[PDB]
């Protein structure tokens, strides 16, 4: 995984009402796989359920989604899993959200 990219740029902060790591896919509703955008933060599922997150990626061109089953990072234009500071705090709310 990448330690920067250019589209960190476009990661927004984090609303006051935090994440939610079981909220479900916006288009389908799937409790599976799903990932938050990191430029809108709205939520939708993976690749390998109904992608919508893909087509989320798609229709908006926001870059950065992450995973609510793993806390990865994924970048849509450089094809790749990013870690950097400014992922951070998103991270940990993430990660707070989801264990307790
Ligand atoms: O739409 C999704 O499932 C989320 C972002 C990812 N897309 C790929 C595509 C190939 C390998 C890893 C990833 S993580
Ligand atoms: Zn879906
Ligand atoms: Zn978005
Ligand atoms: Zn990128």
């Amino acid at each position: 995984p990448l330690p920067w990219c250019p589209h960190l740029v476009a990661v927004c902060p984090i609303p006051a009402a935090g994440l939610d790591v079981t909220q479900p896919c916006g288009d389908c509703g799937t409790i599976q796989e799903n990932w938050v955008c990191l430029s809108c933060y709205q939520v939708y599922c993976g690749r390998y359920i109904n992608g919508h997150m893909l087509q989320h990626h798609g229709n908006s061109g926001h870059p950065l989604v992450l995973s609510y089953i793993d806390l990865s990072a994924w970048c849509y234009y450089c094809q790749a899993y990013v870690h950097h500071q400014a992922l951070l705090d998103v991270k940990n709310i993430a990660h707070q959200n989801k264990f307790g």
